[PDB]
């Protein structure tokens, strides 16, 4: 028996420091989480008891917090080698800052293999990101062949010269290659969503283990640490279409926990057996000094965006997934203000509605620091740099819209619309495309607005990010049927002025999405 | 026969200059209506042609603009003594600056007779008001007795000094000392409201006509010619106990229309017949240009509250007493959340919830003049110089309180309650004290607000009028059963500070007051 120890993260998002529990700033030190100092001291703790361990990444370190927005990348390729980590599989989140993004700051920088094998470049990029790589661990070989989301080029900015190909066809060559180099122990490590990961431990014959990433899912064995809810245990065992149990693993986000599995394996690179959990990185778990302490001086050139308070919130701003992807959360009710408010202002076309798809909201903001709001708690919750762009829509093209919106509800996907001037009624024993069993608008041709029911053959006016004007997250109904579209404010600077004019913020989940007992 | 014609208007409320329909300010001249210029066309073209005209005044020209905030009653003196009225019944808001403030500015500058029979001093103010004037009418003599609300010490400031009993029992001994000086036709003319009027006109023997106020009654036979909705035939008869056909008249409110009734006497001045009705002082009738020229010499002073720019409104700031007093009225809401905002920045006990006696807005705000809103619109809508308190109440004193909103609805009584934080649903259908069917409130014991259930046994702080902490329209409940009572700032800055942060308003009817079916 050969035993490995597989321990991995994916989605960190830029949660280089601990977090709250929420996985937003840190305030209340003594019961924070995460951050890579003290990822350090767990990694360190199991590198000393067990003598085969690989450190595995499955995309999206990039992008989440003011981290990003400053050092782009350089913090991600520092922090990751004074981890060491053995691998990483390309991300979408990697793309964000289009290729150029991903090589200076990153690939050039990595000490460690970054992998993808359904991304052909059509060079400058060859080699600096790998199919596969084969690494020795102790007198034994393991061969990581990466992947990534085959959405890459619509949800971000890998440009025209990447292809990106169906994960399951571009791996299954690179892992038969891998068996005749006589790799007889196989890591699948990538960013395509749980999803995907048991399709590619169910097809691709001679993976061993899947370690991904993309759909944040959190597995567990047995009664769970914290407020995440586990989607399956953990493993998650795939039978595969030739008889193989093959276990597929992922740690939520965030860097809150450090995925676990222990792998044994026999002679010819069959699993046995394998178990594990992912280890909640609490305050249980001291941060490293060492790490702490550079983190601390990498953190000085972020505290101008920590010094200046904008406003005040004596509310807690729920920006949480859990929330924003499922019903109406206030941070959704907030953004859609503050973006009602920005148009009712610099007009000289007025508009009285707003749609936001929830996954675009990307963290909480806790109203215990005294209930101060800096740039930074915004950089977290808006960390994009879209746009609230101007469109003019058809009534009939809305209702699509809010079809869609719940069309496969219950998934945590972030099509899920806030909103602001609109009043909808959802009854999820209908079928998809026809569960809005309400949609009343607040009137723009009336003397004094109220809300009416949404007319199919009427022409309406809605505030929304240029991600949704564009197309995304399934709103193709948008693009193709819009009227007309304005670009608009960059949404953090939309929402930062809101803040500053109101000084003192509340905002409430007033019934502005509802959901109907049938 | 001897015929009279009686002229008579009613809570005029400081509307010196011609007014838009809604009786606010007049933006687009060529529509506007009432105004005292426009009045004394009416009033001369009857003197022309009628040889025994009486102008009369049934209370409150006291209170409702920029002209009375500044001019304080001698504006009223001064144009109704240009209009040279006949006599002047004193009603509850010629109180509201004290009996200094009544005294001062307009007893001792009134040219006309002024009576109250119910007042009694317990003199200074000796002979300057009457129980009654003996007035010749061309070769005949007619005695008017006068009458003010006996609730003008709760609705207004009157001091200990005065004393108000009841109409019928102080006005039954001056139309019988009338009777023995052989004066045979009497007008009863007071401020009391209209179901006292009818109850005059029914009991107190000797009443030929009864002309009212305080309940802006609009009365009309036949098709009406603006928006008011008549209550009853003008006039409107009462058999008198003794067996009279008493006219009884009304003629609604801000100088909209003139009150036109003639009355056909016998030589032992009973009423043969009797008929008329209110005149719409529209732009068919000219504005007259010596009174003209006169208002806008008296303008000059006030423009220093029409030229600051508080800030701007895209929407009809619905005020009228027709929405604000029967359903959720969007200058209701307006006030609400500016009461709310102010609360919640300068506490250093934070509070979510409002309650606003609808009757307390006494004007609207149009959105049509480049939306533009001064002190001067604010004035009208707030013009009583209240402050905004903050309470803490039980839920079963906040139930009550909702009871007592629509305790006797449908009559045009000011204690229906506009309200921020809460949502409110009613069924009329059920009998009063029972009506309130669902009353959710703004948890503040929460991290993230939502509305919830109020529940009898918990305490909620509540921002609203001094009137209504004071027990004022009824709200006896709040007086006696409130836990605290802060005193806060005055009503119009409260709003004008929000206006002016906010710097465009988009107020809408939003469903925070609902009525059910059954
Ligand atoms: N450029 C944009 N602008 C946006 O406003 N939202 C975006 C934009 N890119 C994405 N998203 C949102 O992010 C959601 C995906 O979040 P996750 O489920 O956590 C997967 P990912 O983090 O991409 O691995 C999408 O459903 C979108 O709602
Ligand atoms: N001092 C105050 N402060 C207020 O906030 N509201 C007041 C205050 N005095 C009164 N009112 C309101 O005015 C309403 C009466 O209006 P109308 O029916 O037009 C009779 P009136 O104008 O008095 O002849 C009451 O029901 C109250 O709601
Ligand atoms: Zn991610
Ligand atoms: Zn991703
Ligand atoms: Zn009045
Ligand atoms: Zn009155």
């Amino acid at each position: 028996m050969w035993e490995l120890t597989i321990l991995h993260t994916n989605d960190v998002h830029s949660r280089l420091e601990q977090t709250s529990e929420d996985s937003s700033k840190c305030v209340d030190a003594s019961r924070c989480m995460g951050g890579v100092a003290r990822l350090f001291t767990k990694v360190q703790q199991i590198r000393r008891a067990e003598p085969n361990v690989l450190l595995l990444d499955a995309g999206d370190q990039y992008q989440g917090t003011i981290w990003f927005t400053v050092y782009k990348g350089a913090e991600v390729a520092h922090f990751m080698n004074a981890l060491r980590y053995d691998a990483m599989a390309l991300g979408n989140h990697e793309f964000d800052n289009g290729v150029e993004g991903l090589i200076e700051p990153l690939l050039k920088e990595a000490k460690f293999p970054i992998l993808s094998a359904n991304i052909k470049a059509k060079s400058q990029i060859s080699g600096l990101y790998l199919p596969y790589k084969v690494l020795p661990v102790g007198d034994e070989v393991v061969g990581i062949v990466g992947y990534t989301s085959k959405e890459t080029p619509f949800l971000s900015n890998p440009g025209t010269n990447l292809v990106f190909e169906d994960e399951i066809t571009a791996l299954q060559p690179e892992v038969d290659k891998l068996k005749t180099l006589n790799v007889n122990k196989i890591i699948a490590l990538g960013h395509s969503g749980f999803e995907m990961d048991k399709l590619i431990a169910q097809k691709v014959r001679g993976v061993d283990v899947v370690v991904g990433g993309h759909s944040n899912t959190f597995l567990y064995t047995g009664n769970p640490p914290s407020k995440e809810v586990p989607a399956g245990k953990y493993p998650f065992i795939v039978t595969s279409d030739d008889g193989r149990k093959v276990p597929v693993v992922q740690a939520y986000a965030f860097g809150k926990y450090l995925g676990y599995l222990k792998i044994e394996f026999d002679e010819r690179g069959n699993v046995i057996s394998s178990h594990g959990n992912p280890i909640l990185l609490d305050s249980s778990i001291p941060e490293d000094p060492s790490i702490k302490a550079d983190i601390n001086k990498w953190r000085i050139k972020l505290d101008d965006y920590s010094t200046q308070e904008l406003g005040k919130t004596i509310v807690y701003l729920d920006g949480s997934s859990q929330s924003c992807r499922f019903r109406e959360c206030n941070m959704g009710n907030l953004i859609c203000d503050a973006m009602i408010n920005n148009n009712l202002r610099h007009a000289d076309n007025h508009v009285s509605m707003c749609i936001l798809n929830g996954g675009g909201i990307r963290s909480p903001i806790d109203e215990r620091n005294d209930g101060t709001i800096t740039w930074e708690n915004l950089a977290a919750v808006l960390p994009f740099g879209g746009t609230f762009d101007l469109v003019q829509l058809k009534g009939s093209t809305l209702k699509k819209a809010f079809e869609h919106s719940v069309h496969r509800y219950g998934q945590s996907t972030g099509e899920f619309l806030q909103v602001g001037g609109i009043h909808v009624v959802y009854d999820l024993s209908r079928k998809p495309g026809d569960r809005v069993v309400k949609l009343d608008v607040l009137c723009t041709k009336c003397r004094v607005p109220s809300y009416d029911p949404l007319k199919m053959d009427e022409v309406y006016k809605v505030i929304l990010p240029n991600f949704l004007a564009n197309g995304g997250d399934g709103f193709q109904m948008i693009k193709d049927e819009l009227l007309r579209h304005d670009s608009g404010d960059q949404d953090i600077n939309v929402v930062s002025t809101y803040i500053s004019k109101m000084k003192v913020i509340y905002p409430a989940v007033e019934g502005r999405i509802k959901f109907s007992l049938e």
